[PDB]
């Protein structure tokens, strides 16, 4: 024959993260582009590697 | 040609237990009840927790 008890409660936990910028670059001189060499064109191989 | 023997007996054992009273409660203001929250309605979450 007593009274009702006191109430209690809790809260969730917050989590977060960030976004990151990525960059990769390739470069070739115009003379080397026109120059014909074995192992194919240098620009395409550089693009593949990068 | 002998008489009947004297008798003997015994009794069981008794066990008992009690009853307990359990109470949990929740409470919220009517202002916070009508407010918008990203995590959802506070009353429903509190009822779930309790």
């Amino acid at each position: 024959g007593s009274l009702a008890p006191k109430s209690a409660t809790r809260n969730p936990v917050k989590l977060n993260n960030f976004c990151q910028i990525f960059k990769k670059s390739y470069e070739i001189t115009k003379t080397a582009d026109a120059t014909k060499a074995r192992t194919g064109s240098a620009l395409a191989n550089d693009k593949k590697r990068r």
